[PDB]
């Protein structure tokens, strides 16, 4: 028995790095969604749901390192999925029915996942025989199809492993790790309390999707994914708004021109939003102008990055936006990241106002692109101010001018 009081770490694993905040709050809903009306998932429920699926899945005999296909539109249940893969080390590659066959079959043969997770609605055509199959519903995780056999040769999960896999195509491989220290890094600019409640706008196979649910889990609020169905109807969406009681939008910019262009009366009329995170796409600053316009005395946040952090800035727009202004800032690395920018020789650029390449500083990094050394030799490389330490940073493909400041400008890819 322990000399001393254990100091239990909730950083090691991103099962206990979500929950760890809502420990405090047990019965609070950490899920919103459809019911009648609406449901709620507590943080409580929430962790039981995890626990019984991962206990299930354990039972199928994978290996850490393993991979599974989720397939599932963002729901309470399929948040538990992905909680319960990342406790058993199972890195997953989130996909949604709609997803296009073509592409699910070559994310199968480069990541060769051992089990194909779908869910209790769903009916996927077109998968190998026998690949492994299962559902899980609110019954738990029924199995239709088993894996093969295999000799287990990993112990137990730890923070370097794979967390998950993100396809561009490239797999993009996630450590937990690092994608904790994203979810550190930005719980310390302050951007979700618990006290908001979260519309995820972007579908399950997106980043943005897993990311906006684990980052308002993590920051101990109430993530509510919207469906298909309320989104691309307009005064469906804005109902929604209003009757989950939303604080907070996360989408990408386009989200807005519909609802600008047909009902700029009822966006007006979100009285519950206190606040909006756009990314992913350019915002031409006249649709900002006027949803500014439309929504006076609301936090509008833009975040800059790639599937490859997650995420790499995230800066306040000005209320009101200057009229001359005719480029927004992607400013500073997040907390505990930098950024800069670099000439086509590996050097830093020495002034302002000149362009080069975003090179990101970060413990947030990808860990590599899957099965493909090159490509990821060629993205993370050895630190440019200092090769010797072994550091590496990632060469970002992205083209920016500094200010005085020292703050960065998108210029575009290369």
């Amino acid at each position: 028995s322990p000399y001393a009081a254990p100091v239990r770490d909730h950083a090691g694993n991103l099962r206990d790095y979500l929950l760890a905040a809502g420990k405090a709050t047990p019965d609070k809903p950490a899920i919103v969604e459809p019911a009648g009306g609406l449901r709620f998932v507590s943080y409580r429920q929430l962790e039981a749901q995890a626990d019984a699926y991962a206990a299930e899945l354990d039972a199928l005999g994978l290996d850490v390192g393993d991979r599974v296909v989720l397939e599932s539109p963002a729901t309470a249940d399929a948040v538990a999925a992905f909680l319960a893969c990342f406790s058993l080390g199972l890195p997953f590659i989130p996909t949604i029915p709609e997803t296009p066959v073509q592409r699910l079959r070559t994310i199968i043969g480069m990541a060769a996942p051992a089990l194909f997770l779908q869910a209790a609605d769903g009916s996927r055509e077109g998968l190998p025989p026998g690949l492994g199959m299962a559902r899980f519903g609110p019954k738990g995780v029924t199995t239709e199809q088993l894996p093969a056999p295999r000799v287990r040769r990993r112990r137990q999960v730890v923070e370097t492993d794979p967390a998950y896999l993100i396809f561009t195509p490239k797999g993009v491989v996630m450590s937990h790790r690092a994608n904790i220290a994203f979810h550190r890094g930005i719980r310390a600019h302050g951007l979700i309390g618990p006290d908001d409640r979260v519309a995820v706008t972007s579908p399950f196979s997106f980043d943005f999707c897993l990311g906006g649910i684990a980052l308002t889990l993590a920051s101990g609020a109430t993530a509510v994914p919207v469906p298909r169905d309320r989104l691309d109807f307009p005064r469906r969406f804005l109902a929604f708004l209003h009757e989950a009681a939303i604080t907070q939008v996360h989408g990408v910019p386009s989200l807005w021109r519909p609802l600008i262009r047909h009902e700029p009366d009822l966006v007006a009329g979100l009285d519950p939003l206190r606040s909006i995170l756009f990314s992913g796409e350019d915002f031409p600053l006249g649709d900002l102008r006027e949803l500014q316009g439309l929504l006076p005395g609301r936090r509008i946040f833009n975040l800059y990055g790639a599937t490859e952090s997650m995420a790499a800035s995230v800066t306040d727009v000005p209320d009101p936006l200057p009229a001359d202004l005719e480029r927004l800032t992607i400013g500073y690395a997040h907390h505990g990241a930098e950024m800069d920018v670099y000439d086509a020789e590996g050097a830093p650029v020495g002034e302002p106002g000149v362009v080069g390449e975003i090179y990101l500083r970060s413990p947030a990094l990808f860990s590599g692109y899957w099965a493909d050394p090159e490509a990821t030799r060629a993205a993370l490389v050895p630190d440019p101010l200092l090769p010797e330490s072994g550091q590496v940073v990632f060469r970002t493909g992205d083209l920016a001018y500094r200010d005085a400041d020292g703050r960065l400008y998108f210029c575009g890819r290369i």
